[PDB]
RNA sequence: ACUGAAACUGUAGUAGAACCAAUCGGGGUCGUCAAUA
C-alpha cells in the first residue's frame, strides 16, 4: 500500500503582494528565484517555511503538532510532509518590472 | 544443464539577519562695455 489518505485536500487561491517582495535566489540582494524558465516565483520550500514558521510561532513550539503536519526526519513514526507546497509563479501586473531598492 | 523476483535516493530545513539614499546649499542679485588714432 501507499501512504493511507483518509481525505485529500486541495487548498488553492491567490496569494497577492501586499507589500513588495524579495525571495533571492544563488544567482548585492539583485538576484531574485527565478525557475527554470526565468520566471520569477515562489518557491514551495521558502512559502513553506513561512506557513510553517508561522505555525511554529502558533503553537507555542510544539514541535509534535508541527512534525504531524510538516513531517521530520528523524522520528521514526514520521517522515514526509502531509503538507505538500508547490512552487508559485508570480504574475507581476502589465507595465510593471522588477524594481530595484 | 537455463537471466531471480520485488524495492521512489528519499525524508526534515523560509537565501536570510542587519543598514534612514542620505549630507551641505535664501531662486538670488548693479556697474559699465569697447580700443584705437
Amino acid at each position: 500500500m501507499a501512504r493511507k489518505v483518509t481525505t485529500r485536500w486541495k487548498i488553492t487561491g491567490t496569494l497577492i503582494a501586499e507589500t513588495p517582495l524579495h525571495i533571492g535566489g544563488v544567482g548585492t540582494d539583485l538576484a531574485l528565484a527565478v525557475n527554470g524558465a526565468g520566471e520569477y516565483y515562489v518557491p514551495g520550500t521558502s512559502l513553506a517555511g513561512a506557513l510553517r514558521g508561522w505555525m511554529t510561532q502558533l503553537l507555542n513550539n510544539d514541535e509534535s503538532q508541527i512534525k504531524d503536519l510538516w513531517g521530520d526526519h528523524l522520528d521514526a513514526k514520521r517522515g514526509a510532509s502531509f503538507v505538500i507546497v508547490d512552487d508559485a509563479v508570480i504574475h507581476i501586473p502589465n507595465n510593471a518590472d522588477v524594481e530595484i531598492r
